[PDB]
């Protein structure tokens, strides 16, 4: 999986544990392996939704396969809730899109995945 | 509708309302409301083109919905003469990805917009 | 071609001829020509990968085409290479996606690529 987080919070507001944490929590909630987990972080950045500054967070997920629609439900209310408790963010400032890749289109150790 | 816009051009001349005009320049184009449009503004940012640094924006727009082949026209041409007026960008200067999205890939407040 | 490239390496260590090089590198590879690709550099950004914070490049490649399993392969192997060469990354810190675009999703000088 490979997640990038931005947010209009400073970065001082991120804490440090913040890319471990939300490795642990996708580990578990997708059943990946911690070392195939890659976390971009991008605070204090111009965000607006409903074209209002206020805090906001919007993430991309993106992973080879599970993301059923049912297993989309559940990282949606852990990543949701894990962004409230660390972040402070309301429930209903927390934006997420899925991408559900194929093994061709992904490449890691010098090769795609379907090809390892 | 989640766009994200990078540009190479300072911060101090992509202005502060540029976020809310392209909101309610989206929400008409795409019929789609206010409080459902996210903007993420990235600008004195690292771009290339044709390797060259002239200034350039990279768009990324991403929807459940309204991006039929037809809608794209529309929403290319008013998204580069916007550009064009607010940044000064030549016309052949603003790149721009669409993804049309299932509503089980989304999530927002909490759940999937499947599930809402 | 869009190609986002992030790095959690220094900007001052990713030199200014990386995008000329990369532009080259995937014309060729992609067999497209030079002024349709663009290259977003973010470097400096907080990026973890196994929760680790060691040099690391998170990169997605956007085309219309030129996407096959076998063109992802040497996509790779050439992107891998390149990573290696010029960032000093080890050939499993480079993570690449892939994303196949429909010409109807690509804005390009005021209209879609299918409209042009
Ligand atoms: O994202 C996946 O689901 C995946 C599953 C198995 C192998 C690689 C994978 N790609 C992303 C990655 C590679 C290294 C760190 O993150
Ligand atoms: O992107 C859409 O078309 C959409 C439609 C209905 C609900 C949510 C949606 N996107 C996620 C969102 C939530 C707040 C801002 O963006
Ligand atoms: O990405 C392609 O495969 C492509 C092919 C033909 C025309 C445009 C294209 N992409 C959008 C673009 C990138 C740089 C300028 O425009
Ligand atoms: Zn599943
Ligand atoms: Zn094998
Ligand atoms: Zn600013
Ligand atoms: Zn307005
Ligand atoms: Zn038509
Ligand atoms: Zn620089
Ligand atoms: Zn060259």
């Amino acid at each position: 999986p490979m997640v990038r987080v931005a947010t209009n919070l400073p970065d001082k507001d991120v804490p440090a544990n913040f890319e471990e944490r939300l490795t642990d929590l996708l580990a578990e909630s997708m059943n990946k392996p911690r070392n195939r987990i890659a976390i971009e972080v991008l605070a204090g950045q111009r965000i607006t939704h409903g074209a209002s500054r206020n805090p906001v967070a919007v993430i991309k997920v993106e992973s080879i396969g599970a993301l059923s629609a049912d297993d989309n439900i559940r990282h949606t209310q852990k990543i949701t809730q894990f962004c409230q408790d660390t972040l402070k963010l309301p429930k209903d400032k927390v934006i997420i899109t899925y991408f559900d890749l194929q093994p061709i289109h992904v490449g890691f150790n010098g090769t795609t995945v379907a090809a390892a």
